[PDB]
């Protein structure tokens, strides 16, 4: 049936229609710090969001979404572990229902309340669906959202939400600035992984920050009043849509910082 996080079509049963679930190179998965490779040979990351376009915001059902214009190398991520430039075209959260939990990534088996994905794909391809083809196709910066202080750069975001309620509902965006949601340092670990939602394809080099950022629980807050249904149907808060972490199998995450 269409996937969702439920206890019906949750992450459990997704093998049965997408196989690629039991691969060997699946996400999320969590980080042993004690045993990461630090790599001197990682060089540190270029991020250049300065002429970034951000059009609309919708709810898709399973999240709800930023795009930005990608027609041209406006704001791109290059240096880390990358080759080549990658295009920002998207950024969403993953979150939970409650303040423990809601992150895809663990850190020494820690769940942060939450979880930022900036998605970018390799210019190289043309164009997104073909970059999902290739085993270095894409790369998602990942952030972690700890409750704390609140994040002024995200206001924008969450004053806009009440407009986008339900399944399918869009609002113009325009004029965001992602640059107000990076944390100061730009340390990170890396390894070879896969989207974390269906079609759970094995095309994303993984970068996840070590420092995370703070936002508020009113700011967290108004996360959790979205909807999962559409307008009209019976009403499924849209809470916990995340993945849980998946067996490392034969990979080894590297680190940028000793
Ligand atoms: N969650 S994720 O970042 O791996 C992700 C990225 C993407 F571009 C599309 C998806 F459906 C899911
Ligand atoms: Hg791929
Ligand atoms: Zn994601």
């Amino acid at each position: 049936h269409h996937w969702g996080y439920g206890k019906h079509n949750g992450p459990e049963h997704w093998h049965k229609d997408f196989p690629i679930a039991k691969g060997e190179r699946q996400s999320p998965v969590d980080i042993d710090t004690h045993t990461a490779k630090y790599d001197p040979s990682l060089k540190p990351l270029s991020v250049s969001y300065d002429q970034a376009t951000s059009l609309r915001i919708l709810n898709n059902g399973h999240a709800f979404n930023v795009e930005f214009d990608d027609s041209q190398d406006k704001a791109v991520l290059k240096g880390g572990p990358l080759d080549g430039t990658y295009r920002l075209i998207q950024f969403h959260f993953h979150w939970g229902s409650l303040d423990g939990q809601g992150s895809e990534h663990t850190v020494d088996k820690k769940k942060y309340a939450a979880e930022l994905h900036l998605v970018h794909w390799n210019t190289k391809y043309g164009d997104f669906g073909k970059a999902v083809q290739q085993p270095d196709g894409l790369a998602v910066l990942g952030i972690f959202l700890k409750v704390g202080s609140a994040k002024p750069g995200l206001q924008k975001v969450v004053d806009v939400l009440d407009s986008i309620k339900t399944k399918g509902k869009s609002a113009d965006f325009t004029n965001f600035d992602p640059r107000g949601l990076l944390p100061e340092s730009l340390d990170y670990w890396t390894y070879p992984g896969s989207l974390t939602t269906p079609p759970l394809l094995e095309c994303v080099t993984w970068i996840v920050l070590k420092e995370p950022i703070s936002v508020s629980s009113e700011q967290v807050l108004k996360f959790r009043k979205l909807n999962f249904n559409g307008e009209g149907e019976p009403e499924e808060l849209m809470v916990d849509n995340w993945r849980p972490a998946q067996p490392l199998k034969n990979r080894q995450i590297k680190a940028s910082f000793k």
